[PDB]
């Protein structure tokens, strides 16, 4: 019943992760103790911690219309796109790039150097990658530190869950209609998939990573480019899911290959177990 | 930024609630720090705390085949049916009756004297009623105490969420098929409902209480009496939802009116906002 | 086992207390998780929280050589003298005055409008007065809030503890030698006092408040004006102890009547139960 | 800012330590949330956890007149003498022996196989030895686990603190009078020692371990065999202090060599830095 602790390592990049984690720890505490005030609060925490890391030059926040330029004295080599408080478990999402303007935060997901999400549940969980797989951490609030709980997390090749808001059925495009119909009425004599949809993206993506299956927020008639934001929701989770052996697509190309045309750009998002996402792509190509 | 605390009151019944809350506090801590071992653990906590209250004579647990008879020395006037660890937020569910045998735990829900659930999320939340409405509490683990956060909680007359596993579509009975079709394709020119389904009953019911709408685990071809257990899942949440101004039905009668034929009996469960449950009943009566 | 919470009230003064408490909550967390770095850290927390209250114009910190002048935009009517991390339980001490220069922080203790200390033990405790007695609070870190635990705390008229570093005996002045001799060898056939000395001033003063008796850090040959600092150690605790019915003296006048000649001025400090401090004064007057 | 955790190891003995730690974690929580009821509570926690380890045959508790004999089914090879709640930081003290009667708990300290104390401060700290030095742990209540913070703790050869209740001066024996006089008036031109006395034995002993110096509760006229209890206060701390390179004596023999004549036997206790305890012994031998 006794433990020893050891520092874990995945310069400026490490200091930058360290401060992003410190802001997540603060947000975790502010969520445990709890709407727009909490969003405003979570935003200042990230921005201010990120800036005083001395590792940033450009921030993009879901909460701010324009990119935020780090004061010239505190400037470093990295760009951070984040959703401070997304969404039941709500979350925080971020992706880090190397670079002094918006140009720098408009790089395709392929260029990501580190990305992560935090999920604020019974425990605060962080999934993190710096390009060499996905590691899962739990916030130990007693220590003030994040504890490694799983190394090199891998998603199942194929799952048995599908996850989307089916209340948008009347608006679905033909490929989504077809895919959902196949999940409920398999044509191969297999059992239908189970359905799960928390309605909080970080909660649904995290379940998709650890249980397998597929998560979808595709284009539909009311949102013809999807709802979820490319820079600081879709690209970071696509990066995490790909690092875990999964796939993430807009329907017509990998999310990480999309060339961003604006910082608050939305894209469709379909991700998860590779065989499930490939079967979704087949419905697209056929329609 | 300073507070005063005051003891809240909703003899033996109070001591019984007090120990059920103490077991919930212990379960909360064991969940935060985390599968069958946790179920075994949560079970002993409830059973042992409930017994040493000196208020029980008969327990029914989701985990135990037979009813548990309190030792003759520790016996009191009450019967408790509970699911120690149900299920993402998992939960604990319980209902309390006045009474020395199984007979006593086979009373219809109408006879309930107190019921509740706990939800183990970013915060541990307890909904509780003793017949005079629903009160919502948060576990303050620093104090070891449950803090009143909402008095006399009322569910909306009509919501805009529907909540069920649509992966069972191929197995749905005609009334469920019809109801779901109406939620997605309203015939009155209104917007379709949104869909949410966490797949943990306490999580879905709690959302249904605070946001409004409808939750369904109806009979289907694979589970022709439903999945959820009458004594310690369906009756307690039906009791809470009715105390909040909602409805809870098996499709053919109020859950609380069902006369239990066995302690692990399953029933269908449809509950939530009264106008939503009434519209579901209309699809049943018409089929 | 259930509680209700109610906001407690003892404009700018309230916002100022609120931020001083918020800095104490942060310091509490940084102490739980733990030397000069912690002092530097505790200092920035107080200074920065105090400044953004918009209620301060002048700060005096044990950690800073010169008084700190609040930026003109954030200025308010109050002056705060504090020891961010003093000292086994360590503590934080502060006193608040109404006022733009050092002049304002050089007022005698008599002018204090609010004062307090925090003690970081198994629980974090705050004693606070705004002139109408002493109230005791515990930090509930789960809530992020301070909970009233005792109202209008009163010190015993006479105690049975004396508290001083007797390792300075060879340096004691004649009155301290005489007083200590009387505590150990009572001339009235009473039992000797017990001795307690934690060596952390907030710990010893707090014990003196709740158990009664006397605490002394008098002048001696090596420290002929005492060790403890007038502005942000001696005046605040003198204010608290007097508000609890006790006395606090330098030996030759009440601490609160001393006219400060510099912001880091030291004074002797003798305080506690009034009859004990009066007996100490008798030894002084006689020598 | 990320950590990995690793199980630490110092069969039945390990399970026994594990349960003693689990009772300390429970006591820590009950102290944080707080007199005789807490003593009664702390006692049942130790006794019940110790018994269900299946490693005990005989317990001796400061709280119970007679030794407690483990039920025949749960019996194992070890004997545990403990003070569940001693005493400002209060503590828990225990020593473990291999063995079915009182005989087994009346072994001299020399036979100890493991001993420890817990101190309930801003953090809950455990000092533990199983014969190969002293290791220091902090309770991480988030994890529910004890974290190694210092390995093979060593006390200074000679310190500059002395720690005793000087309010018993009129009752001191000649050697204690002489020793204290030498601490305050060194005859070698060195500075006087500082004095510290919390009045809680675990607090004073812990300070003595980490800062060095000497702690004394010697025989005096009112307590001619001392106050502190041999089996579950003096022997465990003597064992810890000796494992850290210190000494612990009654004045006339090492505490660990005293042959116990009764389970609640008191002995004088002088311990700490070896050169300080040796100088105390010189005052004894000379008187
Ligand atoms: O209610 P909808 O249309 O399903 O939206 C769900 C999505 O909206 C958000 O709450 C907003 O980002 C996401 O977290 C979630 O995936
Ligand atoms: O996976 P299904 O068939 O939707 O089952 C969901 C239900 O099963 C449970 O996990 C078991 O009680 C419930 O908490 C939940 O409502
Ligand atoms: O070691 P000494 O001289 O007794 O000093 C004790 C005093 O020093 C301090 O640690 C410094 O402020 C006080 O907290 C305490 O009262
Ligand atoms: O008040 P006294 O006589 O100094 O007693 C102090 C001792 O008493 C106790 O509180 C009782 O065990 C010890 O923790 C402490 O060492």
């Amino acid at each position: 019943d006794m433990l020893t602790l050891t520092r874990y390592v995945m310069g400026e990049l490490t200091q930058l992760l360290n401060s992003m984690l410190t802001a997540i720890k603060a947000i975790s505490s502010a969520v445990r103790k709890a709407v727009k005030k909490l969003d405003v609060l979570s935003n200042s925490l990230v921005i201010n911690m990120l800036q005083s890391s001395y590792s940033t030059c450009v921030l993009v926040s879901e909460e701010n219309k324009d990119a935020i330029i780090t004061a010239k004295e505190k400037r470093g080599k990295y760009v951070v796109c984040f959703d401070p408080l997304d969404g039941a478990s709500i979350g925080t999402i971020f992706a880090i790039y190397r670079k002094p303007s918006e140009k720098d935060a408009l790089q395709c997901g392929r260029n990501i150097v580190a990305a992560g999400y935090a999920l604020y549940g019974s425990a605060t969980l962080v999934a993190l990658s710096t390009g060499q797989g996905v590691d899962l951490f739990m916030l130990d609030p007693a220590l003030g530190e994040f504890v490694l709980v799983e190394k090199d997390v891998k998603i199942k090749k194929k799952g048995k869950i599908y996850s989307l808001n089916e209340g948008y059925a009347k608006y679905f495009d033909a490929a989504t209609t077809e895919y959902v119909q196949k999940k409920k009425f398999p044509e191969d004599g297999s059992a239908p998939y189970g359905a799960r949809y928390v309605g909080s993206m970080v909660a649904d993506v995290h379940r998709t990573l650890v249980y397998g299956g597929i998560f979808l927020y595709p284009a539909n008639q009311k949102s013809p480019k999807g709802k979820l934001r490319l820079l600081y929701e879709c690209n970071p989770v696509a990066y995490i899911i790909e690092q875990a052996g999964g796939l993430a697509t807009t329907g017509t190309q990998p999310v990480l290959d999309v060339k961003p045309e604006a910082i608050h750009q939305r894209v469709p998002l379909i991700l998860g177990s590779p065989e499930d996402v490939q079967e979704y792509l087949t419905c697209v190509q056929k329609n």
